[PDB]
């Protein structure tokens, strides 16, 4: 098995496609970079556990994921070559550019790829710049413009320069927030840099949005991981071009689907790591820059819970306020007293409805 062509596939593709460690829901049950598990999430565990030769839980090291990925890369070697439209293609192309063409295999599957039929043509001919030009043309050009452009350019060069300089670009990049006395992450300090450069106040909801985006799990904290996919995922290489991305993920929480997993992810980045439920304190101080101007009572809601529940937030309580927040009437006439809300959502009511 050890004796085919190579590995810079594995990292040209955690850049393209992204590295998830943990079972990820795809639109089913997935792992690693693309890895399909099964079509139960205890048949996909089972799938996992088979696979691995442990009691994984749903959770990976990176390397067990490279091991899921090489598997990958073979199956679709043998695809292409079954395939008599990429086959011809396939054998003729260089050991880097034949990492581009399994690249596109692994984002559109083979027939996908096959509808290249005039730029295929041009690589098989070694027709590189007519190949990369007739490449840009595509519709597969706008769905991912970074990637797309990354794997062009590999085919126009047949180098590892487009995910090289990418990997440069954010290195240096890293290094300006780099905590001195830890490489592998961000501190305090750097963290404050970070926001310093975005022009934007560390403790403002629009470093929450690019934290819900980055996809962070505890404030305060900042990992190099987090970091390099955040800024890969997202297609910026620099402050400016995070800070151009901001307007949009603005927008997207314009859609109540899409604020609903904000609200739900604020919870557990607010949280302290090692507890299960959020300090009152800390729910009042994050409730105020989410719930801003989506809740009437929010004010009321925070002067009953200092003076009458003084004690930490459960993660049902949470989810279900924004439900109570966006059903209530303002004179609160449609409160179900036996209606499912948890027991200091009653108490808040029975508590409220005297003060109007
Ligand atoms: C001790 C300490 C850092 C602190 O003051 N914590 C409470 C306040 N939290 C914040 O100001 C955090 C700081 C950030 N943490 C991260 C982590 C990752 C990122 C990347 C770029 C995605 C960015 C930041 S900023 N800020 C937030 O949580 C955003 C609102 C603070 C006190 C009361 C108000 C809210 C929490």
């Amino acid at each position: 098995l050890y004796f085919q062509s190579n590995m810079n596939i594995f990292e040209m593709l955690r850049i393209d496609e992204g590295l998830r460690l943990k079972i990820y829901k795809d639109t089913y049950y997935t792992i690693g970079i693309g890895h399909l598990l099964t079509k139960s999430l205890n048949a996909a565990k089972s799938e996992l556990d088979k696979a691995i030769g442990r009691n994984t839980n749903g959770v990976i090291t990176k390397d067990e994921a490279e091991k899921l990925f090489n598997q990958d890369v073979d199956a679709a070697v043998r695809g292409i070559l079954r395939n008599a439209k990429l086959k011809p293609v396939y054998d003729s192309l260089d050991a880097v550019r034949r990492a581009a063409l399994i690249n596109m295999v692994f984002q559109m599957g083979e027939t996908g790829v096959a509808g290249f039929t005039n730029s295929l043509r041009m690589l098989q001919q070694k027709r590189w710049a007519e190949a990369a030009v007739n490449l840009a043309k595509s519709r597969w050009y706008n769905q991912t413009p970074n990637r797309t452009k990354r794997v062009i350019t590999t085919f126009a060069t047949g180098t590892w320069d487009a995910y090289k300089n990418l990997r440069k670009k954010l290195e240096q990049l890293y290094n300006r927030y780099k905590d001195p006395q830890d490489e592998n992450k961000i501190g305090i300090d750097g963290i404050q840099q970070f926001c310093d450069d975005l022009a934007l106040d560390p403790a403002s909801i629009s470093v929450l949005i690019i934290a819900w985006k980055f996809r962070a799990a505890t404030q305060c904290e900042f990992s190099k991981q987090e970091f390099m996919d955040g800024m890969t995922e997202l297609g910026c290489d620099s402050i400016e071009k995070l800070k151009a991305q901001i307007p949009k993920m603005e927008q997207e929480l314009k859609e109540p689907g899409r604020f609903k997993d904000f609200y739900q992810f604020t919870f557990n980045f607010a949280k302290n790591p090692g507890q299960k439920g959020l300090d009152l304190e800390m729910a009042i101080a994050y409730w105020n820059l989410v719930l801003n101007g989506r809740f009437k009572f929010l004010d009321l809601w925070n002067k009953f819970l200092l003076e009458h529940h003084k004690r930490s937030i459960p993660k049902d309580t949470w989810n279900l306020l924004l439900d109570f927040s966006t059903m209530i009437a303002d004179d609160m006439s449609n409160y179900d007293e036996e209606g499912a809300w948890p027991v200091l959502i009653d108490d808040f009511v029975e508590f409220a409805r005297p003060q109007i």
